[PDB]
């Protein structure tokens, strides 16, 4: 499909239990295909949202939110996960879900590609967690760094961090992608205390991520909102460490230029686009970091494509 | 069923009798019952009893026990254990037994868990005896290494010396195991004179068992009794090395906390605690050696899960 | 030499000094061998001193200590670490440093064993941090899990949750150790609260792990002070959560039990021991993973030697 | 039944005529049934006797005695074999034939098993007849490696040198067999002339089946005799290559242990041994080459137990 | 070379001394040499000496010789074993040598054929020790089922227990063996009270190993002695257990004939036996287990030869 | 190659020496290639010669042989053999050898095909000796019912009594086979007193061979010399049994006819036929089993081809 519309989600979490955030997630595929988008993209650990306590707290403050956090973890191919997935279906839309996945007794922070026919065109974890996010999550693998022909073409995802780190996002660059999913959380926490978490920061890692590897990049964020608070300050000291809105939602164009009309930061919403794969073509004429722009005479990148395991099973 | 009570055995096995070890496991699958755990664990060796000869003198001073111990070996679904398979349907406890198995005539140093519906989930062997223990019991292999599902999550069995051993470990870990059962003899042998048999090395590897894996550890443990000495010391050189006593059996949790009541070392009885499921994602979030707390990229288990046989048959 | 006296330090670092530091490290490897100790041991991240703000704030809290931690932090061959080097020499005396290193932008959590002539045997850097330690430190290689021919036997070192690690252990019983520094932080962090965390929980851990591997265990461990609490203890909210004292530096024979005579938990001192690597053919006569206690046919081991650069540059 | 008397005939065959051997043979039945044996044993070919014309002549010097020997050959359910198969039962003893059986065409070295209700448990031809004997008997199958359960317990039959057959003897230590009839000729051939057809060398390959199998070796034997002589000794270069006597029956316990008391070489005789299946369990104390002394990590036996048919018949 | 002089060794080991063991060795070397012997076979455990308080008390009782022993057992290549493979050269003689071998921390009942130019042949481990030898040692390999082309012909060893396993020595006549080293401990442990230990059960197990085998089996055997007695007796309830001399070497041609003159039972010495390698062809004629005599469409042996390893090192 | 002269050797052994058998057979290759033969075809077991003193005495009168018969069999590839192999490319003729085999510790009734480029097309065991053979030899298996592709066209063969076996001579026609050979030994063995063993059995056999298969049958014959019988005959009782000559070779055609010109019994020479494999069409015009003839809706043959081992072994 050569050209299509394009959502990226700017919504708060159904924070901390899982079934109000699947059906919010339900609610929001449907409205992006009411819309008539070909894609939806939800935020950075949107199910059941990101882990805000450690950022706010030392890891005894969290204790209230850990067990909470595991309990509503969604595992891939789960009923939970199933109703996410029929979902697709039922609206003829590609889903990039971002979630905390669980695997027996580890987080992983995680996303999934959903088909037009409502399956897993791939699930994903992220390779490295942000510095105090690896105090919730573990790691995923070089078959992470995975773009994926869909009915909308080279189809690829990541999540913050992992748009700082070149050789992660050269990786990508590699599989010579078209449209991207850059996954955010929201940018509300220390508003003007620690420049890396801010939207400014943040969405620039985006903004060049498109104009480095020449696709559409979604760069949906999340939204901290008026009731989550509630849950999740417990005094003033605290307040100003995580501020409601921080919704910075984007999409750019393989140029890097912003084709999304705004939204205020603590406004809920979708942002929509018009994708014509064949714009990468003319925003290929600059760049391209594995083409013309390459040269394999002074840089090559090693890869270890393949998938980690703690136990190999002797077969007979 | 995510919370339950749990039940190990404090009892003194009915020494070299298998019918009055039978009567007595039947009357403590009752009284586990009778008290509302939904699972109970016997101490290593239980049925007919653990082999103390082997402790005590020369093989040549072992040989009025060696007829008695191969004679009351519990068979796997002979009469005397479907006995035991029957008790564990007639009081709707899941029953994790310690035994010496036979089979042609090696024995072996065994363990079986038994659904509420009063039958097997696995008959089990220990995978290498202790040292002297092997000149009584035959070796297991890679099959005996399983968790099990369970109506009380993923259920798994070692004894002794497997606590001590870390590959046989890393694969009841790698297998996502919640709760455990770490069978034990008496600790009232080598008193002061060998520190690796005693109450003190044994509980210290129960609980980094329990810190390890994030699973509930029962630690069931045999006790010795005057009666017992009765038949099994003849000498007061004999007399030093096993005493009367020497139960300690624990419960931990999977932050490695002990959950149990105390029990002075010679006194027979049952310890209880409750178990949550949901608390193993709080220990889980400090420790998980086989998911974020782990190096699959610096090091793998090995594993042949295969059991292995002496004789193969040519099938046409 | 088969029989000499060893040193576990319990002493509080100079929390972030590393200039009053390393004048305290010299001044107990002075104690330790003016006692006549062969060998002395420091605890985890004693130079300039354990990162306690990851335990007792938000990273927004921390900052204060971030900048002044990386600048304290150790470079391998500094002249700070010349001073230590030249220590171990004047004094002829084996040194197990505890250190921060500082290696590009990149702290890790590291320990060096300096021969009696002053030199590196190792350097050694921390396989993997413990969850919100990881939010401060990188991680090593399987170049880290190294055991050293010496004057002194086969001599190791890990640190506090790489003995919860049952394959990484493991990978140090396979090079056949005589001798090894678990090297701890204080044990008043989370008092009560986290038994993990405990002094309980990791006294375990390192007399299981002299108990699984047969090989000596001196454990030093760090203390919390009255003066350290003064610039890390600001509220009531934090006063609980890190308590001062926290000193169970413990010794361990190859048979587990424990050699060193008792300090308080809040009492800074050096504990010794007289060793004799005769006594581990003793103990392991009961166990040995890696010999007559192992089942090459159903477990192994795969380990990666190899230290992991970010670039390969092509030899020319 | 575990604890009974046992027979191994030492006795003279009726030599080259049937029907004198069936009344001879049931001769013996009667006098070990009356001592209280609750089992007799015969010797190898001992119906209607062993071929001693292959040691003592060429083909050409033998041919007086083959249509002998094949008009007197044992078929399996005929009148002859039932006239034992009824003496069985009118005794209430079981009986191990040893006997030339003809099927067909072919004669085979041959061993049966009859019940204490006299029906056969089972018939059963040697593997592969020994050097000259190949020159008068067809081989067997894997169906004759059998071991069968009993009144008596585990109970199967070799003859001659397939205790000399390390793979044929672990196919029936596999099948964890209690008692077994090693039916032997008669040790009067080629005296000091050829040790592997000696007294020493077969009594010593008998006790060593015991020794190892952990089983009751009965090991009748037959004995040469003058009237015998008188048929198969016609010239002086065969005077001294086929003595009288010969008798070297044994019966051995499971530690190896001679139980017989002495018959001379060339008397005529039933040796009786009180048999206890419980002392078994003793011998697997030291040895088991099926279970705690096997390693089936190492070695494996393969083995085709299906009988060798030379025509299949197509069924519509 | 097909026809040589060979010498048993019978003698006392110079008991937990490796130093008066291996000068002890160095004579018995030189002494068969002198006589004209081409090879020399040692007893089992000879240096520095069989662990006979296994057969005479209890581990506890054990404990005083556990050290002597573990530091008195032969490293393989190190100066004691290059004292004894030095000695093979100097004299030019083969050696078969029979010593607990230490291999990192674990012991080993083992066996090295040293070349008639002083270099290993072969060293080779006991690939399961007997019942309670396994108290002090590991288990061997299929690597330790080996043959090997000499200056001697196909030359190979097992020891003590390993001729009571029909697969282990059929994987040894699979390999077309011509001499065997069939190395004993003295048997005078439980004289009359158990026959598994015997004389007359183990000289029968390395008679029906040449017997079966075809193959000239030198049968070395220690003694024990009153200077072992006082070290190893301190009461009459031991006393009775080991008796003094036990020594009941033999040499057999490969019709299982007794090639030697009999020494007395305390009596040292060294047998002397002409081999001729041309002889097996003739008792070939009788028996071939592995060749006319086998049946390769009913059994066969599968073997695993390959060297156990508990770690695989990742290669670069 | 579809015509060419073929020869059959009717010749006696240099009767047990196999270098003075090699230079007659070397002799023998020269004047068959002399006068230009393209395939000569040697007698069975010719190398080192039939073991005729099993048809003429017992096992123990045949002692003085088996020696003699072992240490002068043919290994392959051993130097005699490379011996007739250089021979066969010296002379551009095919040789079909007939000898003793030795393979490790047994002999084999033997054959060996070789190319006119002085190569095995193949060496091939009789896959049964006949009666009294067996105790000299063992058996092949179906990978020694081979026919081959050549120069010649489809080359195969089979000695003495496999051509009165009906499913082994149909096992080569179902490989289209045109020129056979049928070895054998001489004819002078119980003459008149055993017509299985005459002239006229046998050179029907072979003529029949010829009928069945529509092939080109060289049955070359051995013949028994003078100075052959003085080391096989000492009493007069022999005289009879084995006279001198016995030689009937015969080369057939695929019609059946004797193609050869008659040799007397008693005389050395070499046969001489012209081959036209041109002429096999005409004779499959009559009879073809394995094509218009057969009836595979009736009949067939089930073949395993595979080769037999008594060991395989465990590849990582």
């Amino acid at each position: 499909k050569k050209q299509y519309k394009v959502a990226a989600v700017q919504a708060a979490p159904a924070f901390l239990d899982l079934e109000a955030g699947v059906a919010k997630a339900i609610g929001l595929i449907a409205q992006a295909a009411a819309e008539g988008a070909s894609l939806v993209a939800f935020p950075e650990a949107w199910l059941p949202g990101y882990p805000w306590w450690i950022w706010l707290d030392s890891p005894a403050g969290g204790m209230r939110f850990v067990q909470r956090n595991f309990d509503n973890a969604l595992e891939v191919g789960s009923e939970p996960f199933e109703r996410l997935c029929r979902a697709a279906a039922q609206h003829k839309i590609y889903v990039v879900l971002g979630f905390t996945e669980r695997s027996g007794g580890t987080l992983y922070l995680a996303q999934a590609i959903i088909d037009d026919c409502g399956r897993v065109v791939a699930t994903r974890r992220k390779l490295k967690p942000t510095h105090v996010e690896r105090s919730v999550y573990g790691e995923g693998d070089g078959s992470d760094l995975a773009v994926h022909d869909t009915t909308l073409g080279r189809l690829g995802a990541l999540c913050c961090a992992e748009h700082i780190q070149p050789l992660s996002k050269y990786a990508m660059y590699a599989q010579h992608e078209q449209v991207h999913i850059a996954a955010w959380p929201s940018f509300s926490v220390y508003r003007g205390a620690a420049f890396q978490l801010s939207a400014q920061a943040n969405n620039a890692a985006s903004q060049v991520y498109a104009l480095e590897g020449q696709c559409f990049v979604l760069a949906p964020c999340a939204t901290v909102s008026k009731e989550m608070l509630d849950e999740l300050i417990d005094s003033p000291a605290k307040a100003e460490l995580l501020l409601e809105g921080g919704g910075f939602a984007m999409i750019y164009g393989p140029d890097g230029a912003p084709l999304c009309t705004p939204l205020a930061e603590t406004e809920e919403g979708i942002l929509y686009a018009d994708i014509d794969l064949g714009v990468i073509g003319v925003a290929k004429a600059a760049y391209d970091p594995v083409g013309h722009y390459s040269r394999p005479d002074v840089l090559r990148l090693l890869v270890n494509r393949e998938p980690m395991t703690r136990v190999h099973y002797v077969q007979p």
